[PDB]
């Protein structure tokens, strides 16, 4: 048989099939099928076409993607798609009156558009066009323009600036529609006194100068953006006078300093929730505030705010957790860290502080899925004890002894990580398996649990892997002072004890990171172990996600500390097992990964050949405040400058003499700037040790271009091969 | 069997050159620094007196970076906090120290940052420039008269040249010419208010949290270029009172009617001045000869007293109009002109007469004219042997032009076939400076018979330490290329045996005017490579090589990234069919236009070359300064030479890479091969999916030159040379 190869990788040729549908009810789905979009009856599994693919054949333009109304009058299509950061991209749009069947031509959503949405019911859009929102009623009539303060750079309306998209909402959206409309919520960030980064971009080669992008990034300890909260009514919007925004003000415990808006959250139609945090993200308050029908403002009694504290780290997983609330808005459910430090659902009154824990154990909710009536649904690594899996569970409101596992036996053996869907009231759901076996869709009803029928067992894929010599997969733990710590091996085929094989270990190590799992991936481990015979491992040391605070926040406030030492024990441990060639241990990794390969590298250790870092960081102070300052405080005498000077890759330079190093790094990376790798060059110019590189020129992060992401994976393939001695 | 030159040797510099720089202060006098101390010697008894002590240097708590002796001796500036700007400029601190009083001077002092200070030729005038501006100190111990009030940073400046001016044009930062008994003071005016800016950025130390960016006007190929103006000064009717008179020499009207540069200034006499203007077409050049008149106060260009210089097959000069060697009465000149063969040769003008008499003939070129008396004119050239890589100091009676007698050639033809001179200020006495093929030479002589004087240096103490070292050989020599000799060089392995098949590295620079085969001693890399890595490393000069003529020089005009790049293939071919050559193993690296003919021939599938090295190399002609670029090349227009422009570049070469072993390097805060340059070959060679190496070096420019940067590119480069060869490495400690 053949093997998984570079260029298999590369190319694509075994595909992962999916099942992506969007649920329009709660008894049917769409689903787009052969570039046609398909309506499912759930129950019974039989389809009617919905929107035929032949209706747009006279467009003149390459959809990007599409969003029908709820309601299903019209549908938005996007087009000239252009990407800016990690979420954020303008586009074009045009709407489709599905039942006239004609494109609006008047009035229509500007070019260059930022961020739109429909409402959650009916058809009004809301968009954000040259960082100002605008709504629209109907989709044939003029919008109204609800903000005038839009400046690129400066002010934005309703979309995220360069540090909130990234770390605070993982979005470039700043607008939240309440539940049936009436009222839509946004946010406004002032980046007037935010620094720029500057890096060149050179472009096509005709390009005589290079051009200079200037972005507003804060790193640590600079001045951030400020932000202002809004509300308004567009049930009374006018077109002879501009729109009315209320303003909902931070509580004074977050305005006697530097604070973010970290969660938006509507409870009913005239109840919003908004969470607060600190610069210092080790306290964040919720204000539940409601509507005022007689005066048009918005009131958050102090009697319902609620505060979340930590004494051994930072809030939440990477921020404080979304509140799940009751349909009558008095109560809600929320991811909270427990007394023993381990994340369960915790249920409040809105006038009650003290919350009851609904779960418990030494295992960790990992997210709130759904919430009915009668229960709620939630995903948790409870399952065989085992962190890296993942399965659905129900929780009965009135008993809470009352619990189900939903997934958990279905098909052990394929299926120990699962992710779900649920219809619009949660009559239906689709589970997405995704591994350890091949991914397997599957549709249930929640009436009493049982199969409809499996939507996807990707029988196409097996049959192909079939004829390929593909790799396995261990997951398995060490015990370090009785705490088990789990690892996971991507193993060469026909694997023998006997023999000894070059191990790369491929590394994460971030607070929260989890990279030893259940999940089923075809990547560049898969060619590694498939057709070089290198066992790729990754070790989930402390500062690792999961598996309570006492692992997580080993770290708060020392980046660059036992998750490095973790990383280099855990190969020890690997070396010292005799399918390991101790003479061939190679590390990599990519973001925070290449900083912790780098900081390996540098550590003396002498467990390691060679390393690959990918645009790594290199010093906690050329990184965004709002990521850096979480875990690491702020860079000042008072604070902790002290650790942020001790825990630079730079300062480990001397030690790099006793290792093989590829530094990479894209030149418009603007998440981790190329100053970042540029200092780790000069550093080890510096103290004379000589070292590999490549720069990507106008590559960004993710490196990620069809002929970048060629190149770069080539190159580092013939690093690795090289290190290793294999033709 | 002896030790080798290693790189250790070469990146420590283990071998040291010694050098014998003096200054003279006379015509019987010079000045040289022995033991720190400031020696005064007089030229024909050898006898010395000490002029200033070695310890005076250490009573102003700071470090003296250079120094600088008034012509009248009276006084001496002191330069410290010395801050490098581009390859000529930098600021400075100074501090200007009585002599006869011998106290520091403290008031009314040359402020900080100062970007230029010289004194006047005679006496101990001082004319600086500080933010932009020119300033006059008649005496050290007075308050400066401010000159110009325009200067402003990266758009006025007064005195000092413009990135592009002072790169391509003048050479240095100065823009000031003092008059030969200092009354007046001559400066140019350039103008950027309209020239792009390069943007790059600049790391700086660690404990910078956000990169700082750079902004420089840099015309490119094309773009919009600095504007010119030129002043004189009366330094002798200054005044406390009243703003200073400068007298404005505008351009001739030939000039006006488009882009042009001021490209000479030499002063005649105390009341003339000569200057030459060049077209933005480099082919067409003027001279104006300007008088004082005393009547209004002006200078007075005379239409009658213009001189024309212009070519039919190339651009004006090696690399701009030479410089003319008035008489003492002005009324005459010797200037370096191409003559109708196109060999380079002394011409001798009347300022009234169009037409020039040639003075030398033959198929050899003169260098420089290096000193002009009453008698005779003493200058430098290749016609020695037909040599065009050797230089010889010859003498010529201007009053019998057959009368010419070579005053270096024979002295030591086996150890000295490449020479330079310095002489004495009326010429009494001249410094002979040898540099190869043997151990450089120091000796003085005396002009009123050409007696032989001393031996000033003869680099005695590394002689004794290169008998113990397995050196490297020299050869050179030439191939025939349709009837016409192409020299080459080839620094050869110790116990060269002709018998065996040794690997061989193509050392490239091939730019227009470039001349890599010559007679010089060199102790450097490709010493290390011949006599450690036993590899061959070869040089050619092929078509766009200078000194041996227009025929070959001029071959390239408006091509370039062509004969020259073809020429190199040829010469690499020829070395492979010699013998001794290894066919399999065949290398070429280059820095600057070098590393833009190595990605030429890397890209260009002839199937000569392994592997190769491009040091911060040029990748198209657009990205490239206007002055240097235009030059050869004309504008990138489509009515000029915008098809050319196109053809030329080594990005539309990427798909061929993939035939060799590439190594691209690249300092990141380079001001003259933009970064850009390489970012734009490596976006090419990933495009097409081919795999190279590379290598940037963080905030290091053009040269590359820190201490820290200069030791690692050479190991990475060698590391990168000794694999592509198959050579094997040596483990270390630590
Ligand atoms: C998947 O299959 C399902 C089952 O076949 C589909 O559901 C069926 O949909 C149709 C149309 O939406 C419904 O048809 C008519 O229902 C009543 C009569 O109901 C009775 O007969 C049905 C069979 O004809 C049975 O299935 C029922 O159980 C029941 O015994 C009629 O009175 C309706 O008429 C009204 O609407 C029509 C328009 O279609 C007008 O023309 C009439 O004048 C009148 O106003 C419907 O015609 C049927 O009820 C429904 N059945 C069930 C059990 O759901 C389902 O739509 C399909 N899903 C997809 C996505 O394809
Ligand atoms: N910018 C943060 C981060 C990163 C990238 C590159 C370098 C470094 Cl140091 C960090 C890590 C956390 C990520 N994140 C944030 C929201 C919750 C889920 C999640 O996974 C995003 C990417
Ligand atoms: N910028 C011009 C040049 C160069 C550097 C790098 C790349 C390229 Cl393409 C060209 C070549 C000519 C040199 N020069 C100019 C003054 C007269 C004497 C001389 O030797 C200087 C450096
Ligand atoms: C978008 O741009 C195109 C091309 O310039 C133009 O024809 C079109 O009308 C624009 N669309 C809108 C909604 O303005
Ligand atoms: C933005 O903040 C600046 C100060 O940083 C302030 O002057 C300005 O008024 C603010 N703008 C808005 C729209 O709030
Ligand atoms: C709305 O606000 C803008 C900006 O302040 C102003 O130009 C416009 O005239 C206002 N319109 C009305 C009707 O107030
Ligand atoms: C939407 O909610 C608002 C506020 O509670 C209410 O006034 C309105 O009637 C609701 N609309 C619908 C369609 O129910
Ligand atoms: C939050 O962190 C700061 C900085 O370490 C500290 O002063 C404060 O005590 C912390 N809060 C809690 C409740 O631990
Ligand atoms: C284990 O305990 C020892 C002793 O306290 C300590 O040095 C080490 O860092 C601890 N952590 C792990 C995970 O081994
Ligand atoms: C050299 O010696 C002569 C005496 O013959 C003397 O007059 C002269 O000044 C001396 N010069 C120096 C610089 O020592
Ligand atoms: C130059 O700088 C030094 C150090 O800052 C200062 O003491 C001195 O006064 C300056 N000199 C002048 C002439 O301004
Ligand atoms: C510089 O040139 C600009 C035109 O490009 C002109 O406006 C300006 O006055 C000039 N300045 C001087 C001092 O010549
Ligand atoms: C000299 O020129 C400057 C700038 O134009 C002016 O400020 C100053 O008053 C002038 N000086 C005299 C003495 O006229
Ligand atoms: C210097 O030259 C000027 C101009 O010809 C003249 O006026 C002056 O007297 C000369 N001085 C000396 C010392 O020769
Ligand atoms: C100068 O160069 C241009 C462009 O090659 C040419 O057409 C012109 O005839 C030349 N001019 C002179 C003065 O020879």
């Amino acid at each position: 048989r053949k093997t998984y190869t570079l260029t298999d990788y590369l190319k694509n040729t075994y595909r992962l099939k999916l099942y992506s549908l969007r649920w329009i009810s709660d008894h049917e789905y769409l689903y787009k099928q052969e570039n046609n979009i398909l309506v499912f009856n759930a129950e019974y599994g039989n389809s009617s076409v919905f929107l035929e693919n032949s209706t747009f054949d006279e467009f003149g333009h390459s959809i990007n993607d599409y969003s029908i109304s709820p309601d299903g009058q019209f549908i938005l299509l996007e087009y000239n798609y252009v990407k800016q950061w990690r979420h954020s991209y303008t586009a074009s749009y045009d709407i489709y009156d599905l039942n006239k069947r004609q494109l609006i031509t008047e009035e229509r959503i500007p070019n260059n558009t930022q961020w739109v949405t429909w409402s959650p019911v009916g058809h009004k859009l809301a968009y954000v066009w040259n960082n100002d929102i605008y709504v629209k009623i109907e989709p044939n009539l003029p919008s109204y323009r609800i903000t005038w303060t839009g400046k690129e750079d400066i002010i934005y309306n309703g979309i995220t600036d360069w540090v909130y998209e990234e770390e605070v909402f993982s979005a470039y959206s700043a607008l939240w529609w309440s539940p049936n409309g009436t009222f839509l919520a946004y946010a406004q960030f002032n980046d007037t006194e935010v620094p720029l980064i500057e890096y060149s971009f050179y472009s096509d080669e005709s390009l005589q100068y290079p051009k200079t992008v200037r972005v507003p990034y804060p790193k640590a300890g600079a001045v951030n953006p400020t932000v202002k909260f809004f509300v308004v009514n567009t049930d009374s919007l006018s077109s002879v006078t501009n729109a009315t925004s209320i303003q909902i003000t931070a509580p004074a415990s977050m305005l006697i300093g530097d604070h973010y808006l970290c969660d938006v959250t509507w409870a009913t139609q005239e109840r919003i929730s908004l969470q607060w945090l600190r610069r210092i993200q080790n306290y964040s308050v919720m204000d539940i505030c409601d509507y005022d029908e007689s005066s048009g403002r918005w009131n958050c009694l102090v009697a319902r705010q609620h505060i979340e504290m930590s004494t051994t780290g930072w809030v939440g997983r990477f921020r404080p957790s979304e509140p799940h609330f009751t349909l009558d808005g008095n109560s809600f459910y929320k991811i909270i860290s427990n007394e023993e430090g381990y994340r369960h659902i915790c249920y409040f009154q809105i006038d009650k502080k003290d919350c009851t824990f609904i779960t418990k154990g030494t295992w960790e909710v990992i997210g709130i899925e759904a919430l009915t009536s009668d229960y709620l649904y939630y995903i948790s690594n409870e399952y065989k004890g085992m962190p890296g899996g993942r399965n659905l569970y129900k929780i009965q409101l009135i008993d809470y002894t009352k619990v189900t596992c939903l997934s958990c036996e279905l098909n052990p053996e394929r299926c120990q990580y699962y992710s779900v869907s649920f219809s619009k009231e949660a009559k239906y759901y689709q589970l997405r398996c995704s591994g350890p076996g091949l991914p397997l869709y599957t549709l249930h009803s929640s009436v009493n649990d049982k199969g409809l029928r499996v939507l996807e067992d990707n029988s196409a894929l097996d049959k192909m892997l079939q004829n390929v010599q593909m790799p396995s997969k261990k997951l398995d733990f060490i015990i370090l002072n009785e705490t088990k710590f789990w690892y996971q091996m991507i193993l060469p085929p026909h694997f023998d004890k006997s023999k000894k094989y070059p191990l790369l270990l491929d590394v994460y190590a971030g607070p929260c990171s989890q990279k030893a799992d259940t999940v089923f991936r075809l990547n560049w481990a898969t060619y590694l172990a498939s057709t070089e015979n290198i066992i790729v491992a990754s070790f989930d040391g402390r500062g690792s996600g999961y598996q309570g605070d006492k692992i997580m926040h080993a770290i708060n406030r020392r980046l660059g500390t036992f998750e490095v030492e973790d990383q280099i024990e855990a190969a020890r441990q690997f070396s010292k097992m005799g399918f390991v060639d101790n003479k061939r241990i190679a590390i990599w990794g990519w973001s925070y990964g290449g900083y912790v390969t780098s900081m390996v590298l540098g550590s003396g250790s002498g467990v390691f050949k060679c390393g690959i870092a990918v645009a790594p960081v290199s010093r906690w102070e050329y990184y965004d405040s709002v990521y850096t300052e979480r875990y690491m405080g702020l860079p000042t005498p008072e604070d902790n400058l002290d650790h942020y000077r001790n825990s630079t890759v730079m300062s480990r330079a001397e030690n790099f003499k006793q290792v093989e190093y590829l530094l990479i790094h894209g030149t418009a990376d603007d998440n981790v700037h190329f100053q970042q790798s540029a200092q780790i060059s000069k550093a080890l110019v510096d103290v004379g040790v000589d070292f590999q590189a490549m720069w990507y020129t106008d590559e960004d992060h993710g490196i990620a271009s069809s002929t970048a992401h060629q190149h770069i994976y080539t190159h580092m393939s013939h690093f690795i091969k090289q290190c290793f001695s294999l033709p």
